DNA sequence: GGAAATATTATATTCC
DNA sequence: GGAATATAATATTTCC
């Protein structure tokens, strides 16, 4: 239903989607590259980052 | 000095960077996937998309 | 310097 | 269901 981020007002599809959005305001970045120590917000963004390391 | 959008006031690094942004207003999508026919505003985004077909 | 490419990132869309 | 994936758009780096 309405997965409201009660700080920006925006709506989201899942309970995980809104949760992934929460780390915009908090700034968690819970996934770190094994090669360059870069922190990323989502597992998917860290993956596509791994293509600088070819 | 700058290259700011007539329409949303965002400003960009270069002439070419502003042209790319303005495509979000015009809906201009010059980069067309030969497989599925989908269109993209940037050459870079089409090439990422190309790798989704295999 | 500036076009171009690349890296980046927030979030819809996908998929049985 | 909800993680993987694809998208849109901008920011940074590369390249001549
Ligand atoms: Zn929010
Ligand atoms: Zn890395
Ligand atoms: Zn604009
Ligand atoms: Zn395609």
């Amino acid at each position: 239903k309405q997965h409201g981020c009660t700080r920006c007002g925006k709506n989201f599809s899942s309970a995980s989607a809104l949760q992934i959005h929460e780390r915009t305001h908090t700034g968690e970045k819970p996934f770190v590259c094994n090669i360059c120590g870069r922190a990323f917000t989502t597992k998917g963004n860290l993956k596509v980052h791994y293509m600088t390391h070819g």
